[PDB]
RNA sequence: GCUGGUCCGA
RNA sequence: UUGACUAGCC
RNA sequence: UCCGA
């Protein structure tokens, strides 16, 4: 009996032929809210990778659990343990849809507090257009009208204007079509000029409001506004540096001559949002905005590596990985990457998760390093084994007892360790992928050399495919051989339907990596809470 | 007063 | 933007 | 496709 045959009848072939378990559909929901389904992987095609999820998501929806599905994606989205927003909205989309009236009255619900920035009201909106044909129905109900009525409704008209002129349009929609198609009554004066700003334009809105009398609140609205325009009026340096200071516009609405300017960068760095400084570093390192021993660099390491404010900005371990690693590369432009803002940024990647009190118990952590594993994740240029190998770093800094490990079909010595920076751990990564994948190893290999270890974590996408015995086995022979309860976490690095893990062995976990807050999962499952 | 749906955006 | 239509609710 | 702590 080995992976080539079903260990029971609930077992089913994963891509290569070999049985594995189908992973539960919640779980399959949280894998596509991390990885989404872009790129697909090396096994699947991105289209059919696509529908696969969208299958699992309406097969939860027929289920009734509905509910909890939306309930998971406010959670992740709120709390920003996901990386990208797309697989979050067309999830929200599709329970949104045609669902049972229950699970479409949560989704709308759901709605302000997902979307958060008109990007992702936009983006929401157009998923929601190309589910109209696949999912037989139209999308303006009254509930979409009211939905989305209230996202403008509910804001305040001041902050309204600042995302409205920062984001005019995004991914195909403008908020000027959302107010014609959703037909929205004003609910206060601010909100009437601001519609009337987004619907006419700035000319309009000065010839409405003359000789009007004004609120100050309105007054306030009516002059942000107008800066937005004035500062496309002008070529003139110091007129949009001040107009910058008192406003505090940002980078969506200067013109292209302005970002030319040194010194106009140096202003928008003052109140530079988080995400923003961190995609432009390459760029304000180019223009000697950051120049090296600076006071620019020393402040925007600060930024950087202030946990609290990269929880509260949302800003996702993976942005920082990537902005990492495309800064170091010093091209995009051309520049030299600063060695502190690089140091803050490895720095700032283990802040940028939800950490926890150790455990202190003894880890083995084993990455997948076989040839699928050189797949792409995220439309990245960092394969899931670069991935997998961070989601380690993490692991292995969290826990003082914790040894890596690398596999194929033969284990590996793994190139890297815990006092790494991010940067070369990536480096000693990509040129790891080959072979077949033999998932049973890290268990087999601890005992074979009578290795402690209470937590197995496998990091793969669980395309196992050797003539080996199944890896659920593996961990029950490493358990009566070494009299120890271990448990198997096994960590997906794809959003495929497959699982090592045994679902009727509550020693063993299904989780998916660059969730930003599985770190907590992996501490209650690991001390049975 | 209210909430489901069809149409109306680009 | 500050709907049309339709189905229904208190 | 740039989430104002
Ligand atoms: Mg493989």
């Amino acid at each position: 009996m080995d992976q080539t045959q079903p260990l029971n009848e609930k077992q089913v072939p994963n891509s290569e032929g070999c049985y594995v378990w189908q992973v539960s559909d919640m779980n399959r929901l949280r894998r596509f809210l991390c990885f989404g389904s872009e790129g697909g992987t090396y096994y699947i095609e991105e289209k059919k990778l696509g529908q696969e999820n969208a299958e699992a998501l309406l097969r939860l929806i027929e289920d009734g659990k509905g509910c909890e599905v939306v309930q998971e994606i406010k959670t992740f989205s709120q709390e920003g343990r996901a990386a990208k927003q797309e697989p979050t909205l067309f999830a929200l989309a599709v329970c949104s849809q045609c669902s049972d009236i229950k699970t479409k009255q949560a989704a709308f619900r759901a709605v302000p507090e997902v979307c958060r920035i008109p990007t992702h009201l936009f983006t929401f909106i157009q998923f929601k257009k190309d589910l109209k044909e696949g999912m037989k129905c139209g999308m303006w109900g009254r509930a979409l009208r009211k939905a989305v009525s209230d996202w403008y409704n509910t804001k305040d008209a001041l902050n309204l204007a600042m995302a409205v002129t920062k984001y005019k349009q995004r991914n195909g929609w403008s908020h000027k079509d959302l107010l014609r198609l959703s037909h929205i009554k004003p609910a206060n004066e601010g909100l009437t000029m601001v519609a009337k700003y987004v619907s006419k334009g700035w000319k309009e809105v000065q010839e409405a409001y003359k000789e009007k009398e004004l609120s100050p609140e309105t007054e306030k609205v009516l002059k942000y506004l107008e800066a937005t325009e004035r500062v496309k009026r002008t070529k003139d340096e110091l007129e949009i540096i001040h107009l910058i200071d008192e406003y505090r516009l940002v980078r969506e609405h200067l013109l292209t001559i302005h970002l030319k300017s040194k010194e106009i960068w140096k202003s928008l760095l003052q109140d530079m949002p988080l995400t923003a400084l961190l995609r432009n570093l390459g760029k304000m390192t180019a223009d000697s905005v950051l120049a090296p021993a600076s006071s620019e660099v020393s402040s925007v390491c600060e930024r950087l590596t202030n946990e609290k404010l990269l929880k509260k900005a949302r800003i996702h371990p993976f942005h920082i990985l990537v902005a990492l690693e495309t800064y170091k590369k010093g091209h995009g432009l051309r520049w030299i990457p600063d060695t502190s803002i690089v140091e803050a940024l490895d720095n700032a990647f283990y802040k940028s998760f939800k950490l926890v009190e150790p455990t202190g118990k003894r880890f083995l952590l084993a990455i997948d390093v076989s040839a699928s594993m050189n797949q792409r994740v995220l439309g990245s240029i960092l394969n899931a084994s670069v991935v997998a190998a961070a989601m380690c770093m993490l692991v292995a800094r969290t826990e003082k007892d914790s040894h890596m490990v690398a596999f194929s079909d033969e284990m590996l010595p793994c190139p890297i360790t815990v006092n790494m920076l991010l940067h070369e751990v990536v480096e000693k990564m990509s040129d790891i992928t080959m072979g077949s994948t033999d998932c049973a190893l890290p268990m087999l290999w601890a005992q074979k050399t009578n290795t402690a270890a209470d937590i197995f974590i496998v990091f793969t996408d669980c395309e196992t495919n050797v003539e080996d015995v199944h890896p659920a086995t593996a961990l029950k022979q490493y358990r009566e051989k070494m009299g120890i309860p271990a448990k198997l976490i096994v960590c997906a690095m794809t959003s495929n339907g497959f699982s090592i893990a045994d679902p009727d062995d509550r020693g063993m976990l299904d989780i998916c990596g660059f969730d930003s807050g599985a770190l907590d999962v992996i501490r209650n499952f690991t001390l049975d809470l």
